[PDB]
């Protein structure tokens, strides 16, 4: 965890957001399917509330795109200063944010409601009142008297856990932990990596605990929760760059029960 320290943002994003992965124009690709997961999701109208809060954001936003039309109060989290900072400047349109015009592009294209883009964008920042420093390692891991209104209606997470997690139960921890923010009756979307070990970022050499969907599952019911939908993404050959051993990407939409 103190390899976190390390951690660079814009060569994470740089990595996994700019070509090849984050040309977004073949359809078969990583970046149209995470999407693709989170749109239809939403699009089914069955995750709905005021509150929302994203776990373990670092840099980034699509995660939020299709689902930012849903909830009004959004609120981020990161364990870095410095990902908060780099969330900063894209929710501040700052100078040298980063771009995800093509994302949000993609989420209009997918929800298929011809929004433009800047209404997305435009939406999104609007909506996303809050970021906050997280510890998922943590029982209570945005803290005490924390401005998140608790219990959140719903909770989003992309390759945060696996990530953050020595181990399968220290992943499975950590998962009982966020799960403590989510209001009964509520609702999880869950992205991450599929037998991923490590992944670069800069000088980091980040370590990651290689899960199964199989284990994915497990773990979602040990800590409450109704699986809804658990689907898999398999990482095509020229998606291998060597800024990581991912073979493949899970998502799953698990309800609290
Ligand atoms: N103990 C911890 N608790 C919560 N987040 C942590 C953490 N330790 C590291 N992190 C953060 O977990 C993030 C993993 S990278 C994931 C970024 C984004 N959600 C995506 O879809 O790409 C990093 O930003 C990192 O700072
Ligand atoms: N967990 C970090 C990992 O390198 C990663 C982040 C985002 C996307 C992807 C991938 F493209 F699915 F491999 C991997």
């Amino acid at each position: 965890a103190s390899a976190y320290q390390r951690f660079e943002p814009r060569a994470y994003l740089r990595n996994n957001y700019a070509p090849p992965r984050g040309d977004l124009c073949n359809p078969n690709g990583v970046g149209p399917w995470k999407l693709r997961c989170l749109a239809q999701t939403f699009a089914t109208g069955e995750v709905s509330g005021r509150t929302l809060i994203d776990i373990g954001s670092g840099p980034t936003v699509y995660q939020l795109l299709s689902a930012c039309s849903h909830f009004e109060d959004i609120t981020m989290t990161d364990f870095l200063e410095v990902n908060r900072q780099e969330l900063g400047r894209w929710l501040q349109e700052e100078p040298g944010a980063f771009n995800w015009s093509m994302y949000s592009q993609h989420a209009c294209l997918i929800e298929g409601k011809g929004e433009c883009w800047q209404d997305k964008e435009r939406q999104l920042r609007a909506r996303v009142k809050r970021v906050l420093p997280i510890d998922v390692h943590q029982p209570q891991p945005l803290g005490a008297g924390s401005p998140a209104p608790l219990p959140a209606d719903a909770l989003v997470s992309a390759f945060c856990l696996e990530a953050v997690s020595p181990d399968l139960a220290s992943f499975q921890r950590a998962l009982d932990h966020i799960t403590t923010l989510l209001r009964p009756g509520g609702h999880l979307l869950l992205i991450g990596a599929l037998e991923e070990s490590w992944y670069l970022a800069g000088e980091a050499r980040l370590t990651v605990v290689p899960v199964s969907e199989e284990e994915v599952r497990e773990a979602l019911v040990r800590s409450g929760y109704k699986v809804r939908d658990l689907r898999t993404y398999i990482m095509p050959a020229h998606l291998q760059t060597g800024v990581d051993d991912v073979k493949g990407v899970f998502f799953a939409w698990a309800q609290k029960v």
